[PDB]
């Protein structure tokens, strides 16, 4: 019964998920001054040309675009990774207002939203086994700022009317996630966790330096989704972000000077 409300939100999660107070929780604030450039970091290899999107689902917390992960169709390699990580889904976190919504912050600045492309380490065979491992997942995080529209996001925006409430899904084949990326692949990286329950500490976080710009209308339509199921009282799906958590002496590395 976790969520983002006053009664079941981030302050409450530790009671059912005590790792919420763990040693490598996410998100964090990225202090750019103290993140150190690491010349041993490799460029990120994003290979999405064979991606097979399947479906979009309102899960009561966000909406997820799911992919076929039964072969190496859409993979993340390189960067800080030492393995091949398959794309399973992407989703966003966003605010009720343009001035909040991201999970990670940059020098304490919040963005309007944050995109998470979730990948699992193929040496563990399936996502379920990967989330039992400290290097099971790699999440590529991309900030959204409000400005000009993002053309590659519009197909997502225009299906949202058909998944308004929790438990609704719709076909979402032939979506190209390359249209959600910024120009640069420069990144920060650190070891962390899932940002929602069960808060498992599996994730190599890779957060891109360059935000994407989306229009006010695009993010406005995210905010018309509902946390509730059909026939229940309407609760707008807004402010589905966890605040920054203690760094606990982790270090954040930068791929760029
Ligand atoms: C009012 C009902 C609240 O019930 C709950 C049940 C679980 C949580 S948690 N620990 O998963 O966030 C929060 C509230
Ligand atoms: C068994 C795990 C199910 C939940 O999976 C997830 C996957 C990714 C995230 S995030 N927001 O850290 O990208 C949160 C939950
Ligand atoms: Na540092
Ligand atoms: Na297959
Ligand atoms: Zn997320």
């Amino acid at each position: 019964h976790w969520g983002y409300g006053k009664h079941n939100g981030p302050e409450h999660w530790h009671k059912d998920f005590p790792i919420a107070k763990g040693e490598r929780q996410s998100p964090v604030d990225i202090d750019t001054h103290t993140a150190k450039y690491d010349p041993s970091l490799k460029p990120l290899s994003v290979s999405y040309d064979q991606a097979t999107s399947l479906r979009i689902l309102n899960n009561g917390h966000a909406f997820n675009v799911e992919f076929d992960d039964s072969q190496d169709k859409a993979v993340l390699k390189g960067g800080p990774l030492d393995g091949t990580y398959r794309l399973i889904q992407f989703h966003f976190h966003w605010g009720s207002l343009d001035g909040q919504g991201s999970e990670h912050t940059v020098d304490k600045k919040k963005y309007a939203a944050e995109l998470h492309l979730v990948h699992w380490n193929t040496k563990y065979g399936d996502f379920g086994k990967a989330v039992q491992q400290p290097d099971g997942l790699a999440v590529l995080g991309i900030f959204l700022k409000v400005g000009s529209a993002k053309p590659g996001l519009q197909k997502v925006v225009d299906v949202l009317d058909s998944i308004k409430t929790k438990g609704k899904s719709a076909d979402f084949t032939n979506f190209d996630p390359r249209g959600l990326l910024p120009e640069s692949l420069d990144y920060w990286t650190y070891p962390g966790s899932l940002t929602t329950p069960p808060l498992l500490e599996c994730v190599t976080w890779i957060v891109l330096k360059e935000p994407i710009s989306v229009s006010s209308e695009q993010v406005l339509k995210f905010r018309k989704l509902n946390f509730n199921g059909e026939g229940e009282p309407e609760e707008l799906m807004v402010d589905n972000w966890r605040p920054a958590q203690p760094l606990k002496n982790r270090q954040i590395k930068a791929s760029f000077k």
